[PDB]
C-alpha cells in the first residue's frame, strides 16, 4: 500500500535512555507509531473505503495485488480515535475508544527516524521499563514485547509497500497474524474470512512469522515472560493452514513456536508474589519496575523495583529444576512437567539467541483476546483441564470475565502505561 494524508501523521515523541557501561544513561528521543491494520484504508484518490466493518471492497481489492495498488493507510489521530498518548518517558494506551467507529486498543512501535523502527540487539543486553498495571482487570494484556521485523517497515524487500515504518507496517510475531491487511506489499483479501465475534476483524489467507521474545504480557493479576523460536528468524510470510498460530485451526501446525518457555511465577506456585494490594509482593495497584537480562548463554534473568525494593525472580521447583533464572533447564523441566513439544521442536534457547543476537523492534500493545480470552496468561487453562493438571492455574481470573463482550462493557476505560525505558549493556540500567 501507499500512504494517504487525509489525516496528517504525527507520531507521539517519546524519549527512553541508552545506557552505557561506563556509568552513565543518555537520553534518546523517539517517536511511537500505530500499527497500520488500525489505521483507515481507502483509494488512493477518494474517501471511498478499501476495508469496511470486517470486509473489502470487491472493485477496488479484487485479489492482493490491485487492491494494494488501489488503496493507502491513511494517518493517525492518535488520542481522539485510539486513546493513545505520550508525556515525556511515558507512553498511555487505552483500551476502548468510541469515536465514529469502536476502536479496541492498539499496537506501536518504537521508531529511530521518521521511516525507520529503532532496532535493538537484546543478547548481553538489559532492558527496564516501569509500568502501571492497576487498571488493567482480567482479560486484558498490556504486552511490551520484541520481534524480528525489518526495520524499514518491509519496504526494500516489499517495494510495492511505499507506506513503510512511517505508517506501521511490517509487522510480523510467533503467531504468524492472519489478521494483518497488508503483508509483504501485498493485500491480504484474498481468502478473507471475517471474524464471526468481530465485526472489525477477519482471518486472511496468508499470515506474517517472526521470532518473539515477550518481555511482559500482563494486567493486575498475572504477568508472564517468554521467549518464542521459529526456525526463520526474521520476517517471512506463511500460506493459509500452514500458519499455525493463533489464527489457524492447527495453532501447532507452523514455523513458530506459539507457546513458548514461559515464565509466570503465579503459574510455578508463588501466588502470593503478583496481585493487587498488600497481600502480594509486587503490588499491581502501583507503578513496578521490570528488568529483564539477556544473558549470554541464552538464558533470561529478571528482578523488580518497587517502592525502591528489589525482587529477584522468585526461585520455582519443578521436577529436577531448581532455580529463579529462565534457562535450557528450565524449559526442559517446563516440558516435562507441564507438557509441550513446541518450544524444543522450535529450537529452543540456542535457535532463540539467533534472533537476540540480531535486530528487534520495540512493541508496546494493550489487547483483549478474542481467540482464548487470555485465559492462558490469568485463569484456567487449557479449560478442558483442572486446578489439578500441572500448569494449569495461571492466575485467580474466571473462565468468563476475559469474554471480550464483557471486558469491553465493564471496563472500557482500562488502560496501561509503560515509562522510562532505558536500554544497555547487562549492569547498566540503574546509572543516573
Ligand atoms: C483513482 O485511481 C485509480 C487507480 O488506483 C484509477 O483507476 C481511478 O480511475 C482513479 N479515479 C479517478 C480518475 O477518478
Ligand atoms: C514468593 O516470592 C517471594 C519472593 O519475592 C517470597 O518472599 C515468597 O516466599 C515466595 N512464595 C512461594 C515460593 O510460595
Ligand atoms: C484436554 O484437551 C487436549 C487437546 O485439546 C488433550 O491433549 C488433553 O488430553 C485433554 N485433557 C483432558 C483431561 O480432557
Ligand atoms: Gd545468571
Amino acid at each position: 500500500q501507499s500512504a494517504c494524508t487525509l489525516q496528517s501523521e504525527t507520531h507521539p515523541p517519546l524519549t527512553w535512555q541508552k545506557c552505557s557501561s561506563g556509568g552513565t544513561c543518555t537520553q534518546q528521543t523517539g517517536s511511537v507509531v500505530i500499527d497500520a491494520n488500525w489505521r483507515w484504508t481507502h483509494a488512493t484518490n477518494s474517501s471511498t473505503n478499501c476495508y469496511d466493518g470486517n470486509t473489502w471492497s470487491s472493485t477496488l481489492c479484487p485479489d492482493n495485488e490491485t487492491c494494494a495498488k488501489n488503496c493507502c493507510l491513511d494517518g493517525a489521530a492518535y488520542a481522539s480515535t485510539y486513546g493513545v498518548t505520550t508525556s515525556g518517558n511515558s507512553l498511555s494506551i487505552g483500551f476502548v475508544t468510541q469515536s465514529a467507529q469502536k476502536n479496541v486498543g492498539a499496537r506501536l512501535y518504537l521508531m529511530a527516524s521518521d521511516t525507520t523502527y529503532q532496532e535493538f540487539t537484546l543478547l548481553g543486553n538489559e532492558f527496564s521499563f516501569d509500568v502501571d498495571v492497576s487498571q488493567l482487570p482480567c482479560g486484558l494484556n498490556g504486552a511490551l514485547y520484541f520481534v524480528s521485523m525489518d526495520a524499514d517497515g518491509g519496504v526494500s524487500k516489499y517495494p510495492t509497500n511505499t507506506a513503510g515504518a512511517k505508517y506501521g507496517t511490517g509487522y510480523c510475531d510467533s503467531q504468524c497474524p492472519r489478521d494483518l491487511k497488508f503483508i509483504n506489499g501485498q493485500a491480504n483479501v484474498e481468502g478473507w474470512e471475517p471474524s464471526s465475534n468481530n465485526a472489525n476483524t477477519g482471518i486472511g489467507g496468508h499470515g506474517s512469522c517472526c521470532s518473539e521474545m515477550d518481555i511482559w504480557e500482563a494486567n493486575s493479576i498475572s504477568e508472564a515472560l517468554t521467549p518464542h523460536p521459529c526456525t526463520t528468524v526474521g520476517q517471512e510470510i506463511c500460506e493459509g493452514d500452514g500458519c499455525g498460530g493463533t489464527y489457524s485451526d492447527n495453532r501447532y501446525g507452523g514455523t513458530c513456536d506459539p507457546d513458548g518457555c514461559d515464565w509466570n511465577p503465579y503459574r510455578l506456585g508463588n501466588t502470593s508474589f503478583y496481585g493487587p494490594g498488600s497481600s502480594f509482593t509486587l503490588d499491581t495497584t502501583k507503578k513496578l519496575t521490570v528488568v529483564t537480562q539477556f544473558e549470554t548463554s541464552g538464558a533470561i534473568n529478571r528482578y523488580y523495583v518497587q517502592n525502591g525494593v528489589t525482587f529477584q525472580q522468585p526461585n520455582a521447583e519443578l521436577g529436577s529444576y531448581s532455580g529463579n533464572e529462565l534457562n535450557d533447564d528450565y524449559c526442559t523441566a517446563e516440558e516435562a512437567e507441564f507438557g509441550g513439544s513446541s518450544f524444543s521442536d522450535k529450537g529452543g534457547l540456542t535457535q532463540f539467541k539467533k534472533a537476540t543476537s540480531g535486530g528487534m523492534v520495540l512493541v508496546m500493545s494493550l489487547w483483549d483476546d478474542y481467540y482464548a480470552n487470555m485465559l492462558w496468561l490469568d485463569s484456567t487453562y487449557p479449560t478442558n483441564e483442572t486446578s489439578s493438571t500441572p500448569g494449569a492455574v495461571r492466575g485467580s481470573c474466571s473462565t468468563s470475565s476475559g469474554v471480550p463482550a464483557q471486558v469491553e462493557s465493564q471496563s472500557p476505560n482500562a488502560k496501561v502505561t509503560f515509562s522510562n525505558i532505558k536500554f544497555g549493556p547487562i549492569g547498566s540500567t540503574g546509572n543516573p
